[PDB]
């Protein structure tokens, strides 16, 4: 509260670990679905369906600008990503798996990176 604060975590290496993590993401071979946006002219359904389309070079460019305020909004961006990927497409489909294996290979950088 007011003058009464936890102790003050470091988060000066926060943006390096995130790029880092955001590379190994990148350079998975199972990254092909993600690492741009969905083209919303040759998708079909894909617009009215997903409210906030979100891709690896989406975030690699808000990361490079500042958009994300703390490591927590980087994770919320990366979990769309997947969370997407789940609404659109049957687990038992080579993207649907995809998605599944990076949502895992993320997991536990992200863990093993800050927990």
């Amino acid at each position: 509260s007011m003058s009464v604060k936890k102790p003050k975590r470091d988060d000066s290496k926060d943006l390096a670990l995130c790029s880092m993590i955001l590379t190994e993401m990148e350079t998975h071979e199972d990254a092909w679905p993600f690492l741009l946006p969905v083209n919303l002219k040759l998708v079909p359904g894909y617009k009215k369906v997903i409210k906030k389309p979100m891709d690896f070079s989406t975030i690699r460019e808000k990361l490079s600008s500042g958009q994300y305020p703390n490591l927590e909004t980087f994770a919320l961006d990366v979990r769309l990503v997947f969370d997407n990927c789940e609404t659109f497409n049957e687990d038992d489909s080579d993207i649907g798996r995809a998605g599944h294996n990076m949502r895992k290979y993320f997991e536990k950088k992200w863990t093993d990176t800050f927990k």
